[PDB]
């Protein structure tokens, strides 16, 4: 019977603290320097309070519905308040309680990405309602489908750290919301914290301190760097000079782009994904609320590119047995489509429910 | 003969860096955004210099007097400058040098909590004198009594990470001192850093990356979140709206409240402790220098509640053999009382000694 | 055949994230609060973009030329884009991919130290050219000589974490460059981040979570603290009062001074090195661009003092067999001299090449 490895326990608990650091204060500071000064305090309050709400919903029923055994779309309710999970229960090579915390940290950053961007224009009570609906009906089922043995995973979708679950999912929610910089040193500080916490996000997704964690770690350094250069070169070409916001945006583009691919590609693939993601991101914001321009566009680019660069011939870990690059590409596309529609429909429902109960537009 | 486990060494060294992060720059930034602008530089200087002083006193004789074998109140002087501690000496499952650093990091945050709050009104030289007296005669004996096999531990007091040693101890010292916000984004940043470093503080108190570290980790996420919501709801009820300072204060209330309990309670207990701590904290600051309103009140609440929620029937790890909830509650109360009086008497002595030598009131 | 230890993998990946944190955003924030307000954005852009460039040059050929087997001055080109390094290859007790990332993080901070200081006065394109020349012809050969089995290591030079490779190397480059505070809370924040990341820098240099990592960890806490006090006392004596910039400068002086010595000396030696480094640093800045006043002076002091305090009789780990303190001192001096000249000559070449291609002085 499975025994926890202390080295993996240690690594995963530290990785969880790093992911929590991405929201508190990472994302808050990032949006904080971008949005209008008069809306900063309110946004920081919303991100903090909704972060708390997510942590609680996660432990009450979130983890159970996302990672319990159920069907292709959701888990079960046998782990309410983590009941029936023995303190010494092991999941993979770490204590299950660590997996609960690590996974909860991902739900938090996903919600932070949406709330930080929409805080300016949405009523507080309407954001709490939306978070509850969307975490429950979109984040949870998609996490289950992708990482909880659901539909997408059962079809062999490759998404190491959340191009779909986190990025495209939050990007679409923010976009439906939108449809319905005074402090650049602060934006830089938030970007830097997002970057450092992201090593916990990407490398921790291996669930162990092995060679895959090491690969994902190096690929994160490489893709982020390649994207910064890619964005900056494009900015210099289109605008005549680079800018700090451009440099920070490029870093996020590469981080988002490498998210689904990091544990599956070679360093060469990471370099190519980073450059393409940096340029696509720039193209994106050209054609806050760039809660798609970057996260959506780069998330899609990253997910598609994972279906290419995971190939052995291109330095990746290799596709599963009996899977050609063509089949994998098709599965990546179907996963992106399902995520976009699922999140969009649920977000619409969430916003509409808030709008019908308390009103969306801030009074 | 005991052998160090590298996984535990790794976890404990990273946890120590996280605790050091709580002071430098966590607490400094927290008070920095709260106190008057004209006093910020001076306060940051005092926190930095006194942090250095504590690190040195700790290695010179602090660790030895707190953790050496002595009597019920203090250790010994056989570990001056860590003499007689072989580099390869193991304490528990890690190298003793790691335990020296981890424990020293706790002395630093405790002193940071007091200095950051009083810097505005106290003379520099008077704070150095006070720190020396209080670290030596209050922090050290209380650490010894609680974690160094002294009086309180010998009576079975439950205090996982320092409700008494750190929180009530610093709260009372700050209060005796008091008796004798221009930058809210900065307060938020300090709160966020305190939060992230606190995982090292609470989970590292297990001394190993096991299921107790995992439990303390999850309980920290849960209590902090429950307290944020608790404080915010109370604020909305009493004041009509939440505020950023309220959200940050709630987070600290839950973090302080869960400190003594984190490695002993179940997640349900963490949720209850967090809510009660958030509300008590709000009540507290209602009826800087809230270096009691929160740390004192929440520290007492947390310590008392540890005597309840540690029970097996309430999802805790269970009280020691032959100990009823009633007996445990009595021991918690006696530990709180002893800490309050011990710190108060020593703080009085420290402040008076400074006042008689250089004068307390800043010139 | 060598097997990776997961505890060491975990420790080294977290230590690498901590070193990356030193540059992004550590050094950027430090210089950010020091330089003129009108130059902050541009400097943050330069540090971010050059950080990206270093990460890419490192993976493309940097790691191979620095750590591949070659001659006394450089490695080889058999590891271009990390080709021929099996994902499961082990170096020491960790996966080689982790060593690539850890070592790359050191190249980044070294370049960050120079760029952050010179950004104000140097043209963007000229800094990119200089970085490429200097990383390639100075950082790489010196890293190889000291940590890649080259000339200095072959002569028994003691430099645990980079007094020569990082500190004196960057100090001289910045000085040749120079030859050719509006936000003190921000300087403090950057200092604090540099401090916390420095535990990854120093303790991670052991390459494993053992007693040497533990020793280096404690020595870092002690030297930093001793230097803060040393600088502050000197400042109080010369200037009548301490200052925040003085406190922060002292911390960096001790951190730099203990860099080459941390894994070789006893705590007493760390205390002595910290005090001497704090005072020397103060003397230094007395007789930004203090990219020598502190890093150069303290780096030299630290390197010389490592040749003294590594001795068993003074509490150190002991010199290698057949090596007297006299011989060691001579080797330390020769290593310092070689680094100063090598970096100076290459920096001159780098700046001149930029000056002849695009012009150095910002337009």
């Amino acid at each position: 019977p499975a025994v926890a490895d202390k080295a993996d326990n240690a690594f995963m608990m530290i990785c969880t603290a790093l992911v929590l650091f991405m929201t508190i204060p990472g994302i808050a500071l990032f949006y904080g320097g971008l949005i209008r000064g008069k809306n900063v305090l309110s946004m920081l309050t919303q991100v903090t309070v909704t972060f708390a709400l997510v942590c609680i919903l996660w432990v009450v029923y979130g983890y159970s519905l996302a990672f319990g055994e159920g069907n292709n779309f959701f888990g079960n309710i046998n782990w309410l308040m983590l009941k029936n999970i023995e303190l010494t229960a092991v999941m993979g090579s770490i204590y299950q309680y660590i997996h609960v915390a690590f996974q909860g940290s991902f739900a938090c950053i996903t919600v932070g990405l949406i709330v930080g961007a929409l805080a300016e224009r949405i009523r507080f009570s309407a954001v709490l309602i939306f978070v509850v609906v969307w975490l429950t009906l979109s984040y949870i089922p998609i996490a289950h489908m992708v990482w909880g043995g659901g539909l997408l995973a059962s079809h062999g979708a490759l998404d190491f750290a959340g191009g779909t679950v986190v990025h495209i999912n939050a990007a679409i929610a923010g976009l439906v919301g939108a449809y319905l910089p005074h402090n650049l040193p602060m934006v830089f500080t938030g970007t830097a914290i997002l970057y450092i916490g992201w090593f916990g996000f990407n490398a921790g997704s291996a669930g162990t301190a092995n060679e895959i964690a090491a690969l994902a770690f190096v690929n994160t350094v490489v893709a982020t760097a390649a994207a910064i250069l890619g964005w900056i070169f494009g900015e210099w070409a289109l605008r005549g000079k680079p800018s700090l916001l451009g440099a920070c945006s490029g870093a996020i583009a590469g981080l988002v782009g490498v998210t689904p691919a990091c544990g599956y590609i070679g360093v060469g693939g990471a370099l190519i994904i980073g450059v393409v993601a940096g340029l696509a991101g720039l193209w994106g914001v050209t054609m806050p609320c760039d809660v798609f321009g970057v996260h959506g566009v780069c998330g899609i680019v990253g997910c598609i590119m994972t279906g290419i660069f995971a190939a052995s011939s291109l330095g990746g870990v290799g596709f599963a047995e009996g899977v050609t690059m063509g089949h994998q590409l098709l599965v990546q596309l179907e996963s992106i489509a399902i995520t976009i529609v699922w999140s969009g429909v649920v977000a619409f429902i969430g916003y509409k429910l808030a709008d019908l109960t308390v009103g969306l537009r801030v009074p």
